[PDB]
């Protein structure tokens, strides 16, 4: 059953998300997943996003039908800039 949440991290007290991502989307097949979360990042601090959650959107960028390589580069660009980061995930 679909369980999709949108989480805003203010990135004030944290210098990175602290996630690894695996997989990519065949239309409707696979997806980009949170592989691991490290303590001391913004994602661990919030605690709602877990390994096995599917990454759907970050800020104004959709991650459905994005390659894993492209997803890593987009995330680096966003985390290396100041401001809040809004992640939309599908819970496992
Ligand atoms: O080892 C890397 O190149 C790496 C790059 C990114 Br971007 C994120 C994590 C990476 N290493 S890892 O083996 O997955 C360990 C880890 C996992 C989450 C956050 C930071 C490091
Ligand atoms: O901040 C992250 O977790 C991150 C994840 C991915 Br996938 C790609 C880039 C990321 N941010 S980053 O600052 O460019 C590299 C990083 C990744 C994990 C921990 C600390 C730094």
């Amino acid at each position: 059953s679909l369980n999709i949440i949108t989480v805003t991290l203010n990135m004030e007290k944290y210098n990175f998300l602290g996630i690894s991502i695996v997989g990519q989307s065949e239309r409707g097949d696979g997806g980009i997943y949170i592989g691991s979360i490290m303590k001391g990042g913004a994602v661990a601090a919030d605690g709602r996003i877990e390994p096995g959650d599917m990454l759907l959107q970050v800020n104004e960028i959709n991650f459905e039908n994005m390659s894993n390589d492209d997803a890593v580069r987009v995330l680096r660009e966003i985390v290396h800039k100041p401001g809040p980061i809004t992640l939309t995930v599908a819970k496992s």
